[PDB]
């Protein structure tokens, strides 16, 4: 009797108070503008705007910063901040993140309800997508809501 446990755990609280060893993820546009929502706090806490731009990542890719021995993943899901993401680009970006996690030994991720709220995707779809992308890995995801 060897319980895998849930892929996704839900926590009411502050994403940025997650374990310091967890990597973090959220969604941004190719323009790397982080002027609304939780992105504002990613910008304040981790910076990296020019470093991210220099990676020249496109929709469906992931830009990455290393901060304090773990990673901050910038899922590039749309071209511009005022646009809306497709599920297809979100999936591609998550796959990209997964492959980086696996290459770099990341086993624990924390994130908000990615794509949802202002990006106007439906959480039931995103959670299913996360489950599909991370199946057959031992990467656990904690999703934070204030």
């Amino acid at each position: 009797e060897d319980p895998e446990g849930s892929r996704i755990t839900y926590v009411k609280g502050d994403l940025f108070a997650c374990p310091k060893t967890d990597s973090l993820a959220h969604c941004i546009s190719e323009d790397c503008r982080m002027g609304a929502g939780i992105a504002v706090l990613f910008k304040k806490k981790f910076g990296g705007v020019q470093e991210l731009l220099n990676q020249q990542k496109k929709s469906g890719e992931v830009a990455v910063l290393k901060r304090d021995g773990r990673y901050i993943y910038y899922l590039i899901t749309k071209k511009r901040a005022s646009h809306k993401p497709t599920y297809e680009n979100l999936q591609k970006s998550l796959e990209a993140m997964k492959s980086h996690c696996l290459k770099n030994g990341v086993t624990d991720l924390s994130m908000p309800r990615i794509g949802c709220g202002l990006d106007r995707l439906q959480w039931e779809n995103v959670s299913a997508m996360i489950e599909e992308v991370f199946e057959a890995t031992d990467i656990k995801i904690t999703v934070y809501t204030l």
